[PDB]
């Protein structure tokens, strides 16, 4: 690949998979779009 690619936003140690509706932040997995919301006040509905 080109190497076109964006990190995750939370941990950024691999690529993203997702990004919050919210918080924006493109996440490489549930596990770090979970991660946010237990300390940023997140649930991910968009207008939560
Ligand atoms: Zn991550
Ligand atoms: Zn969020």
């Amino acid at each position: 690949g080109p190497h076109m690619a964006v990190l995750c936003g939370v941990c950024g140690i691999k690529e993203f998979k997702y990004k919050c509706p919210r918080c924006l932040v493109q996440t490489c997995s549930l596990e770090c779009s979970k991660k946010h919301k237990t300390r940023d006040n997140c649930s991910g509905q968009t207008h939560d």
